[PDB]
């Protein structure tokens, strides 16, 4: 089984023990870690923070010490517009240009390979989209011929059923990716004045309508849409999404009025980091949605939902029990790298969770 990690650059930038680090992460965890964020420019691939040379280099020693790892450098962002995406894809030229640039960029800092996160495509960037993952795979086929090993290529892709039947011809480019990363954790959040958790596996018989909003739905078109099982990786999140309560209700459905107090550390409202989480749960009441198999807190006027060791374990059993390649864990940066934050002394749990349980049969 393969586990994808992302690693964000801006994440060196929180204050005390939020500051992570390459250096930072546990080698062994992951069997690909994907640094967050290059950018583009006069249509080559280019850095983003000042010191990414730097991080690059520091996170890419790794295989130094875990021979068997593979880095990729992820494109595109959300900080990062989609329409210089587009209007990068729709000109044959400055594509060309953009892919051209792409293997030397990867090969003078020690990546294996590229990750698309074009964050999400319109009704008029599907053709071009496919267009730019063919060319840019055509690419890395031909620059393999230098002896090196084959570059790869992954995109991180929506796992919204409106957004995939927009901009996406999942049959064309699961052929030319080497993987696809589906964002099952962004199924709640988006404004939408009710409270409800983002990343819930099942359906879960309740006040419904949003059937397609789970992994398991996801999963399961993507699937009738023709990606195959084996390059597929399913999202789990590291970090839950936080609510301002309007009224004293706390069950599904209950009104919000705004997103949640932000984090000590991680400094964005409706945002909370696993560790974070940790500390909140002092003096919370814990809850679970036995129907979606996810939990949720709550302590004064804040609600969040998150994910813990017995929900991301029950998402990786089903990933594997649906046959996929694997799991991927959205920032092992908001996870407790520290490994002091969440009590029982172990660095990384949620992912470590994960892990183990893929290494299981
Ligand atoms: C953080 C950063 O460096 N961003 C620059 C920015 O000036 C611009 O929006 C873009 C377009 O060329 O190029 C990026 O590399
Ligand atoms: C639209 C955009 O994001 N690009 C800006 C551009 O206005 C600026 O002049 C240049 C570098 O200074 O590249 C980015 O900073």
């Amino acid at each position: 089984y393969k586990l994808i990690c992302y690693y964000t650059s801006w994440s060196q930038y929180r204050e005390g023990d939020g500051s992570c680090f390459p250096d930072a992460i546990d080698p062994f965890l992951c069997t690909h870690v994907i640094y967050s964020f290059a950018n583009i420019s006069n249509n080559e691939i280019d850095t983003w923070e000042w010191n990414d040379v730097t991080l690059y280099d520091t996170l890419n020693t790794l295989k130094n010490r875990n021979p068997k790892l593979k880095t990729l450098l992820s494109v595109g962002g959300w900080n990062f517009g989609p329409e210089r995406f587009s209007a990068i894809a729709s000109k044959t030229q400055s594509r060309r240009t953009f892919i051209k640039s792409v293997p030397p960029f990867l090969r003078t800092h020690g990546f294996d390979g590229l990750d698309l996160a074009w964050l999400y495509p319109g009704r008029r960037d599907k053709r071009h989209l496919t267009t730019l993952v063919k060319e840019m795979k055509a690419e890395f086929i031909r620059e393999a011929q230098a002896g090196t090993e084959q570059l790869l290529l992954s995109a991180a892709v929506s796992a919204g059923k409106i957004a995939i039947d927009r901009g996406y011809d999942i049959a064309q480019i699961s052929r030319h990716l080497d993987f696809i990363s589906l964002l099952t954790y962004d199924f709640h959040g988006a404004w939408r004045q009710t409270v409800g958790h983002h990343s819930p596996l099942f359906a879960g018989n309740e006040d419904a309508s949003s059937r397609f909003s789970n992994a398991d739905y996801a999963v399961s078109y993507m699937l009738r849409l023709g990606a195959p099982a084996n390059k597929l990786v399913m999202g789990i999140p590291t970090f839950g999404r936080s609510f301002t309560l309007a009224s004293s209700k706390t069950d599904v459905g209950a009104p919000v009025s705004g997103p949640g107090v932000p984090g000590r550390f991680t400094k964005e409202k409706g945002i909370l980091a696993y560790y974070e989480i940790c500390d909140f749960l002092h003096g919370a009441t814990t809850h679970r949605f036995r129907d979606q198999q996810v939990p949720y807190a709550t302590k004064g006027n804040q609600w969040v939902a998150y994910d813990d060791q017995e929900s991301v374990k029950n998402k990786a059993r089903y990933l594997k029990n649906r046959q996929l390649a694997g799991a991927m864990v959205w920032a092992l940066d908001l996870d407790d790298f520290r490994g002091t934050f969440c009590g029982q002394n172990l660095t990384f749990p949620l992912t470590s969770a994960v892990k183990d349980v893929l290494a299981e049969v």
